[PDB]
């Protein structure tokens, strides 16, 4: 399944206790692409169906491949698109606690995002998993105004996005064990670090 729109489909009367949004690759269909579905399944098996809502960042974020080299590695558009995600899960469920990801140029929009991002909302999302992180090398391995110890970068040796190109090798279409085991299991830890269970 690789379209999800849990957070704009829900009942604010049912609010999830997780809302994770992910921002898919560079020409990747739906709105979870590749990576997206399996960190979805291991999420749910953890928190059950109705314990967390999984939304994908569609509409203006086309994924259009030639946008990963303007300023800050995604289009304008696609940042006021998930900066209006966050809000609307911050209005709907107040109490959610949220996680989020990104791919490619789905990373380098979730750390514009992120760091666009009101404070108050920003410091809502217990954990962000970020693979093939196109600005690596620029932002030293961090999201500007955001934690460390929150952050997981998966880089993989030979994924000339990390250090510092804007070429596509193969290691950079290799984070599928990391998306079935490791990304998952941190977004996990990091929000039972902070909802207890």
């Amino acid at each position: 399944r690789t379209t999800r729109d849990d957070l704009i489909n829900g009942n604010s009367a049912s609010c999830r206790d997780v809302i994770f949004i992910y921002a898919r690759g560079s020409t990747e269909t739906g709105n979870l692409g590749t990576l997206g579905p399996s960190i979805a399944s291991n999420l749910e098996s953890a928190f059950g169906k109705d314990g967390v809502w999984i939304q994908g960042v569609g509409g203006a974020y086309r994924a259009t491949l030639g946008d990963w080299a303007l300023p800050r590695g995604t289009s304008s558009a696609a940042i006021r698109e998930m900066l209006g995600l966050f809000q609307q899960a911050n209005t709907k469920c107040p109490d959610a606690t949220l996680i989020a990801g990104g791919y490619s140029q789905g990373a380098a929009l979730a750390a514009a995002s992120i760091e666009d991002l009101d404070s108050a909302i920003r410091d809502k999302i217990a954990g962000t998993v970020l693979f093939g992180y196109t600005k690596n090398l620029q932002n030293r391995g961090r999201i500007p105004n955001y934690p460390a110890d929150r952050t997981k970068v998966f880089c993989n040796t030979g994924d000339l996005v990390c250090t510092g190109s804007l070429i596509v090798a193969a290691p950079h279409l290799a984070y599928g064990p990391d998306a079935r085991g490791p990304a998952p299991e941190f977004l996990i830890e990091k929000v039972r670090a902070v909802r207890g269970s």
